[PDB]
């Protein structure tokens, strides 16, 4: 069984490719290497051992229709997992056309080529950013949707495109996965991430930054700092194995489904700092600051739908995430 | 010399706007792929424009053809772009959503990128009152909540949001989004007008085909709404008034650029008219009788929608000059002189 993984050289994608190879899939990755190194997939192939030969890599942009058509014509794909996209919020505010072009034109082209080739099974990387600034927690998949920056708008637009495609053509089977806050690295520390709290904390721990600025101390949370659902990247990867299994075993009873991928636990900024201090043995000097414009106060997942319908629950906790980030970053201070 | 690039200018609203522009002395470059129009509308525009027809140049190009679009922008100095190009059939958008997302979003994104790279950051965009969805009150002001109820409507709202994000990223952009209400009618000469393919999806093109004998009756979709007669109520605006609202938008960009960023204005009349009232007005204009069939509501239809005109009146200095009687007169003149459209 062969899976096309767009964006598979990136953070979540590379961890997912490793698990797919262990599960016995043939994997074809398409990635333009805009935001990733080819070394990530070389290392994934090493970690895959006996299954490393089942990984094929093509340096292709999804907007290159001809190149994409040739990839689909050379393989019979069971499904596509679509991680490719740009994701930096600040860059999206400064360069919105870059984001709308890359994310929307790349996705639309992929969907068209998929339909023309008869591959109508998709798993899409969405994000909890589509819940906006939620009025209540935990956030269920039925919550009101609204994006708060151009990057988030691209994710919500793509979800809506997928729902419209499914309504137009019931042969499509689509799973949208709303990831919460990814942290960590494979526990080998040989692959990992190469703009967010925990990467900043780790840089403070090694002295590359003098302090962590804490954005907001007057929130209505236990310690006054912002609260998020931090989820180990290996758990996120595993949720994609569950999504392929759902498409493989339960396609007759799904259409365009959406599931949160989170832990269901909210952890504050200071709690994550404390967990990282314990993992690293380092102190993280703090500067307390005002709220950061655009920040939600508290966001975490309602896990019930994923637990019952996707048959998936996260397995790793925040201390483990912090240890695995520390291990990767200590062994690889400059990434790959 | 002032030159305007008009995308989608071979279509219904675009052709009427091209004509008004030519009559004001603008040079007009039209980009249109002719997917939903023929050259005939533009050739009649050029005929009505007299010697000013020499000031209309037509480029048969798709907005997604980046190389061809770059060639146009690099060889012209444009004061502004008016962007009418797009697909607009609701039912087709539900059945073929990728066609709509591709044409409308990829075309618009390509256009904005080519504009920005070639130093033309002045845009007037064809939006729609569809973004108000099912309004909780009327009249609808520009600050009402925005939604989309079908894939076509989603493309319009997404493009409005792209434009707002582009402006926020780069204050040299000046963008006017125009939310059209329900366009009806034709230039009073009767030489140009709406020429739909197939069975018309909208009320007044359907009515006129009944009046000229090509279809046997109008089906009325829904008679149980909470309105005066039970049928849907809309703000019908003469297409020539819509065209004049674009002249007003260009004037605002030309004279008031500093005070604006990415602004939005309704283009409507502020009056709601029901389906039955439009049929009666068309019977009076045409002298024909329109037989009716009664049916249930059409999925997705709003009950009552009409414009709050105060912002356009104050800030664009624009108000509609035509009423329902004139819209119906002008539609009938186009229909009876061209019962089979441009093809004859
Ligand atoms: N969070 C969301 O989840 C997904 C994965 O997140 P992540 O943390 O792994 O991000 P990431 O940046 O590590 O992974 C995204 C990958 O997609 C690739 N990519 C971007 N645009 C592409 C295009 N047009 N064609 C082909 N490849 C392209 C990038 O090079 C990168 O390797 C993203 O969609 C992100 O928005
Ligand atoms: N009249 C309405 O029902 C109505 C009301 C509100 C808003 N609008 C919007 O107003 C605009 C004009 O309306 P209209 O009645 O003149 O529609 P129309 O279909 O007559 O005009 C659209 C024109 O755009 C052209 N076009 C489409 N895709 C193109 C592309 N990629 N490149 C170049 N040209 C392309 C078509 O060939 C057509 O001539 C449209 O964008 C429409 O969505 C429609
Ligand atoms: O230097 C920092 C960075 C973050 N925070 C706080 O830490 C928490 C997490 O922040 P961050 O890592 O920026 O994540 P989010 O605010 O949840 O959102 C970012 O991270 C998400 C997960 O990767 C993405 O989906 C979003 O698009 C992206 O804006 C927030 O409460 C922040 O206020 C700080 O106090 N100091
Ligand atoms: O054969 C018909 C067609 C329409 N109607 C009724 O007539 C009214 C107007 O319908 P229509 O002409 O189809 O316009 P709307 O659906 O209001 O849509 C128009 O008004 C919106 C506001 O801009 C635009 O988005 C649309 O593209 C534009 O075509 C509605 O109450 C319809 O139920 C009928 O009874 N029979």
């Amino acid at each position: 069984r062969t899976i096309l993984v767009t964006g598979g050289a990136g953070y979540i994608g590379s961890h997912t490719v490793l698990q797919l190879l262990q599960q016995g899939f043939r994997v074809v990755v398409v990635d333009n290497l805009d935001n990733a190194s080819e070394a990530a997939l070389a290392r994934v192939a090493e970690l895959a051992g006996h299954d490393g030969a089942n990984l094929v890599f093509h340096k292709v942009d999804l907007r290159d229709r001809h190149a994409l058509v040739d990839i689909f014509s050379s393989h019979r794909f069971e499904a596509v997992i679509h991680f490719a996209g740009l994701k930096a919020v600040g860059e999206s505010v400064h360069k919105p056309l870059l984001y709308y072009d890359n994310n929307l034109v790349g996705t639309i082209t992929l969907l068209e080529v998929m339909a023309a080739n008869g591959c109508k099974k998709l798993v899409f990387s969405s994000s909890a950013t589509v819940y906006g600034w939620p009025k209540e927690v935990p956030c269920t998949e039925e919550f009101p949707l609204c994006a708060t920056n151009p990057y988030g708008r691209t994710k919500l637009v793509i979800e809506d495109i997928c729902r419209d495609v499914h309504r137009s053509d019931p042969d499509w089977k689509i799973i949208l996965l709303r990831y919460f806050n990814p942290v960590g690295a494979h526990p080998s520390g040989y692959i990992g991430e190469d703009n967010n709290l925990m990467p900043y904390v780790q840089q403070v721990a090694v002295g590359r930054l003098p302090h962590l600025t804490v954005y907001g101390t007057d929130y209505s949370t236990k310690d006054g700092t912002g609260v998020r659902d931090y989820i180990h990247v290996v758990d996120l990867a595993d949720g994609h194995i569950a999504a392929l299994r759902k498409l493989y075993e339960d396609s007759d009873k799904i259409g365009c489904e959406v599931y949160n991928l989170g832990t269901g636990k909210g952890t504050s900024v200071l709690e994550m700092v404390a967990a990282f201090e314990k993992a690293s043995g380092k102190k993280i000097p703090l500067v307390f600051a005002g709220r950061r414009p655009g920040d939600a106060e508290i966001v975490y997942a309602a896990t019930a739908k994923a637990e019952k319908e996707l048959k998936w629950k996260a397995k790793y906790g925040i201390e483990e995430m912090c240890r695995d980030l520390w291990n990767w970053a200590s062994k690889n201070p400059y990434g790959y």
